[PDB]
C-alpha cells in the first residue's frame, strides 16, 4: 500500500505499508478526498507529538468503505462516509464522564496521525465504524464535506465552549480555517456582533462571509485597546481563541467582561505556561471562565454537522481555496500547508 | 390624556385619564409605534387575567421619552427607545434568584396592560427607566423595532429554553408571530432541520423565510405521526410550543426523543390541567424535560435583541403585515387582531 | 440453574434455565446479596411492563464474578462487585447524546428483569463487564452495598435533577426507600431545610436520620397548604417526587416557587396522563421546570456512589430492615415487598 | 465617630469620621461582632488594591440596625442582621447578566473596605438595606454568624464553581479559614473523597472536622505526585484553590483529570501572570475548565447560608479560635492576622 508519511522528525515522503485489516468492529476506508492540517506540519517539522517513524499522515478525510468487520452493522463496502479526526474507543471510563475526546487518556480520542496511521494512504483503518463513521449525503460536495472532520467541529466547539447568549458580542482571536468556523459557530449560537481578529486579507474576506461584523488587524495597535474602543469599553461577552501563541490567552482575558467566557480550541505548542493576567482576571475573581478542549468526534458529531451543511445552515466551501487530484498531490498540498501562500486557507485533493 | 382601553369584560373604547407622573426613577414615554397582541384580545373578550375597569391596553411599543424622573441617568427627553413588554421591579427576591419575569410575584414582571395602563395612550409610564428602557438606533425601522418588545423575546426564549445543540432537529408547534420568532430563535441557536407545524399559508411562507425547512399541516394527518415519518422515527431533539391549546403539550412530549426538551412559551387559558402523556413520557423517566416561562424583559434583554437586528442577524419586518397611522387606528388594529384575516400576522400603527 | 422468576402476570415461582454463557465482553456473576423492588411486584402482579413469561426477577444485586469473556480486562473470577440496575449497551447513539439510560430505546438501559433475566438466580449475565461492573471494597458490608444498584442512584438522581442550590429548601414527596435516598441526596447537594412528605412511622424515623428537618403527614390536611404554611407562603425551591400516583405531580407544581424545579424519579403506572396544573404552573410561564428520568447506571455511577459510602458520606444500612439467608428466602423476601409490613423498608437476602 | 482604619499603605490606627447618613434606601448599622480578613492585611501592608487614605477597614460583620432610610421596608432600628462582605448596587447591567459581584465594574460588588468605609467603626453604612441585609436568628451565636459574610460564601462558592458530582473526588489546595469552608462546601455538594492540602496542624484538625478524608502536607514531596498516588494516577475530579500564590494554579491543572474543573476563589496579589501548564492542560484541549470568581453577596445569599447553619448543616464555630471584647481589640485582632500564630484560624471580637 502506498502512503504519504512522516519518516522521522523533519522528514516526510511516500512509503509502503501493509493494507490494514479490519477487526470485527472496524472498517477499512479508501480516500475520496483529504486535506492537510497545520497540525501535521507541527507534528513532522516540530515534533509537537514526539518522535514517530513511518506513520502515514492526515486526519481529515471523506472516503468509501471498502471493507468492514464481521460486527459492523451500519456501514457496507461502497458507502460514502465522512470520517471524524477524533475516532475514540467508546468503551472507556471517560466516555462515561462525557469526554470521549479523552477516551483512554488525555487527547486519546485523536488517533489518526498520532498513534494510528493517518488517512493519507491508499487505504486507512477506522476503529468502531458504527460508532465513528457517518454517511455522506450525495448532495454534499467532497470539497466541502472534508472541512467537517476537523475544521468544522473545532471551530464549532469553540463557539460551544463560550456559552454564547443571544445577541452577545463575541470576539474571535485567530481567523484561520478553524477561526473561520469558530466565527460561523458564534453566528450559529445567536451571536450578535462578531469581532474577528486577523490580518490575512484572504482570511478576513472569508470571515466577513461567515458573519464577522468588525475586522481587527493587530497592525493598527493593541488588540485589547481596539476591542475596548469598539465596545465603548464594555468588552466582549466571550472570546474564542482559534490561534496565536501563549500570549493570545492574556489578550483574551483582557477583552472579556467579568462573568464572560474565554473558549479555546487552539493548539499551543510553544513554552510551558499559558499567561493568565491576574490583574484583569480580577485577581482570580472576575468570573472569567477559561475553557479549552479538543474537538468532538464520532458519528453523531459528524451527522450533526452534516445536517448543518445539508440544510444550508453553513457552507464550508469558502474554506477550500485550492483543489488538486490524485495521491501524488497529497504531497504538494501538504507542503502548501507549511508555507501558507497569501491566498491559501485550506487545500484539498479530490482522490478520484 | 387620550387612550384606547378596556372598560368592562368584552368592552373596549377610548377614555381619558390624567397624564401619568414619573417617579424619581421612572420615565414617561410618548409612543412612536405600537402593536396589538392576541393577548389583549384574550384579556378583554376572555378576561384571561381577571376583571379590569378602564385599563389602557397594549404592551408592545417603541416611543420617545418625553419626561424623566430626577434619578434617571441614561434617558432624557427626546430619546427614542424600545419599551419591553416586561418591566419588572429590579429590587425584589426573585431578581436575585434570576427570574425577573417573576419579580414580586408569578408573572409580576409583566405590568403594561395587566396592573398598569398599557401603551395605547397619548402617554404611558415606564418604571425604572435606566433598568427597563433601551435606546433605539436610528437605522432600525419602527415597524421592526416594535416586534422586539414581545414577539422576538418570547419567540427567542422558546429556543433558549429548548437547549438546542448545533445541528439538532427542532420542531416548533404553532407558527403564529411568536412561533415565527421561535423558528428564527432555533435557527439562531444552531438548529439544523427545523420543522414548523402550522396551516395558515401567510404564516408558513414566513416560517420558510425564518428558517423552517419542513412545513407540517395537521390537515394531512396526526402531527406526531408525521414528524415521526420525517425523522425516520427518531423524533426531534426539541419541540417549542408557541401556540395551540392544552393538547399540544401531549404532541410535544410525543415527538421529542428521550433526553430531549419540551420548551413552552405559549399562554394556555383554558382547562385547568396541561396534558403530559405518561406512556411516551417514559412513565416519568424518559428524561424529556418540560420548560415554560414568561419572556424576559428589561433593558439588557432588549439591548441584546436590538443588536441582533442591528447586525442583520434577523429581520422582524416580515412579521408586520399591516401598517396604520394615528391613534384612531389603534382600534382598527385592535379589532383586526380579534378576527385574524388570512393575510394578517402582526399589525402595527405608526406615529401615535 | 435455579432461579426465582415471573411465570406470567400474577404468577411467580422458581424455575430452571441453563447457566448463561459470557460473550467476549460479558461476565457471569454469582449473587452474594440481592433485594426485591416494589417494581418487581408491579411488573408481576400489575404487568407494569407488559406480559412476560419465565423471566427471572430482581435487578439489585451484589455478587462474585465467576466467569468472564475473553475480552473482559478489569474483572476476573473471584472478584466481588456491585452490579447496577441499569446495564446499558455503551455503543449506541443516545450514549453519545449523554443518556445511557436510554441506550437503544426509551428506558432501554434497564435490562435486568425487563428484557434480560434478573439477578434472582444461582447466576446471572452482565453485559459489558468492564463498562458495567464495579469492584466492591471489602470494608463495605453486603447489606449496605445492595442498596447502591437502584435505591441510591434513583434517590440521588432525584436530588441531581432537582438543581438544588446551597441552602435551598427542598421537599421530598414520598419517603419510601427511594425517597429516603432522595432525602439524603438533597442533603448531599447542600439543601438547607428538607421537608419529607410521608406517614409510615418507620420511614419518617429514617427520613429524620437522613436529613429531613420537618415531617409532613398528609393525614393533617392538604400537603400544598401545609408546606405553604411552613414556608410563610414562600414555597420550596425544588420538589423531588419519589412516589405516589399522578396526583403528586400537581402537589409538586403547587409547592414550588416560580423558577423552581420539579424533579421526578417515580415510576408512574396508573392513568395515561400526569396532571400539570396550568394555574399554579403560571399558565405555562412560571418557569417551573419539570424533570423526570431513569436512574443512571454503569460502572462509573457505581464507583462514585461506592466512594460516598466508603467515605462515610451516607449510610444505606438504615434502609435494610430485614435480612434473610439462602435462595429459598428470595421468595419470602419477594412476597414481603408485596404486603409492606409497617416495619419494612427494604429486605435483603444474604449470600446468594 | 471612632473607627480603626487604613491611614495609608503600611499604616493603620483609629481615626474619627462623621457618622454616616442613610440615603432613602440605606441603613446605618452598629457592629455587634466583626472579624479581620487576611485581605485587609494585604490591602494595608501590601497595597493589593491601591493607595487609600483614612479608609475604615473590615468587611465581615454582624450588627444592629440603628437607623434606616425612609424607603427601607424590611429593616428597622434594633434588628439584628448579618451584613455580607459583598453589598452591590442591584440596579446595574451586570446584575441583569447575573453577576452582582461585579455590579458597576469588576469586583465592584465588594464595597466595604474597598471603596466604602468598612465595618470596623462605631457605625457603618449599608447601601440598599432591603437587598443587602439579612435577619440573624437568635439561635445563631454571634461568633458563628460573623463567619457567614465572607468565609462561608467564599468557601462555598469554591465548591459551587467546581461542578462537583455526587461521589466525585475533590482536592482543596490551601486549608485556610476559606479553604476549610471549601472543604465543607465540597461535602455539601455531594463530594466523596476530599483531599485537603495544608501543613498547619490547627488547620488540618479543622479540615478533618469539615469532611477532609486525606491530608496532604507539601513537606512530604510534590503535591501533584502525592495526589496522583492517593488516586492511583487517576487524578481528582476537581480542585478548589483557596490559598497559595500563582504556582498553585499549575498544581491544580496538574492534579485535575481531563474534563475536570479548577475552581479558584483565592485572591492572588503577586506577579502579573497566573501559570497554566500547557502540557498538562492538554495544550489547550484537556477540557480542564478553569473558574475563578468573587464570593456572592446580598441578602438572599446570606439567607441561604444562614439556613445552612440554622439546620445544623454546617457549623463555622471551629473557624473561630480567638474571641475578644470591645473596639479596642479590633486592633489586637487585626494585628493577630498579620502574624498568624500556629493556633490561629479566624479571630472575632464580640460586642463590637
Ligand atoms: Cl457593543
Ligand atoms: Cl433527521
Ligand atoms: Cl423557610
Ligand atoms: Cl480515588
Ligand atoms: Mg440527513
Ligand atoms: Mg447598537
Ligand atoms: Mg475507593
Ligand atoms: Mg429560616
Ligand atoms: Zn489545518
Ligand atoms: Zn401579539
Ligand atoms: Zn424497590
Ligand atoms: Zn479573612
Amino acid at each position: 500500500m502506498k502512503g504519504f508519511a512522516m519518516l522521522s522528525i523533519g522528514k516526510v515522503g511516500w512509503i509502503e505499508k501493509e493494507k490494514p485489516a479490519p477487526g470485527p468492529f472496524d472498517a477499512i476506508v479508501r480516500p475520496l478526498a483529504v486535506a492537510p492540517c497545520t497540525s501535521d506540519i507541527h507534528t513532522v517539522f516540530e515534533g509537537a507529538i514526539g518522535e514517530r517513524h513511518n506513520m502515514i499522515l492526515g486526519h481529515e478525510a471523506v472516503g468509501e468503505v471498502v471493507e468492514v468487520g464481521s460486527e459492523v452493522k451500519d456501514f457496507k463496502p461502497g458507502d460514502r462516509v465522512v470520517v471524524p479526526a477524533i475516532t475514540p474507543d467508546w468503551r472507556t471510563s471517560e466516555v462515561q464522564r462525557g469526554y470521549h475526546q479523552h477516551s483512554g487518556g488525555m487527547l486519546a480520542g485523536w488517533k489518526f496521525s498520532n498513534v494510528k496511521d493517518g488517512v493519507f494512504g491508499e487505504f486507512f483503518h477506522v476503529n468502531d465504524a458504527d460508532m465513528n463513521l457517518a454517511h455522506l449525503p450525495k448532495e454534499i460536495p467532497l470539497e466541502a464535506a472534508v472541512m467537517i472532520p476537523d475544521m468544522m467541529t473545532t471551530g464549532f466547539h469553540g463557539a460551544e465552549l463560550a456559552d454564547i447568549e443571544l445577541g452577545a458580542t463575541v470576539a474571535v482571536l485567530g481567523i484561520g480555517p478553524v477561526g473561520l468556523m469558530a466565527v460561523a459557530g458564534a453566528k450559529l449560537r445567536g451571536a450578535g456582533r462578531i469581532i474577528a481578529v486577523g490580518s490575512r486579507p484572504v482570511c478576513v474576506d472569508a470571515a466577513k462571509y461567515y458573519g464577522a461584523t468588525d475586522i481587527v488587524n493587530y497592525k493598527d495597535g493593541p488588540i485589547e485597546s481596539q476591542i475596548m474602543n469598539l465596545t465603548e469599553g464594555k468588552g466582549v461577552d466571550a472570546a474564542i481563541i482559534a490561534g496565536g501563541n501563549a500570549d493570545i490567552m492574556a489578550t483574551a482575558v483582557k477583552i472579556v467582561k467579568p462573568g464572560g467566557t474565554i473558549a479555546n480550541v487552539n493548539y499551543f505548542g510553544e513554552g510551558e505556561v499559558l499567561p493568565v493576567p491576574r490583574l484583569e482576571w480580577g485577581c482570580g475573581m472576575a468570573h472569567k471562565t477559561i475553557k479549552g478542549g479538543l474537538c468532538p468526534g464520532g458519528r453523531l458529531r459528524m451527522e450533526r454537522l452534516i445536517d448543518l451543511v445539508f440544510y444550508k445552515r453553513v457552507d464550508p466551501s469558502k474554506l477550500v481555496t485550492h483543489v488538486f487530484r490524485g495521491f501524488d498531490n497529497i504531497e504538494k498540498a501538504f507542503m502548501l500547508m507549511k508555507d501558507k501562500p497569501k491566498d491559501l486557507i485550506k487545500p484539498v485533493v479530490i482522490l478520484a
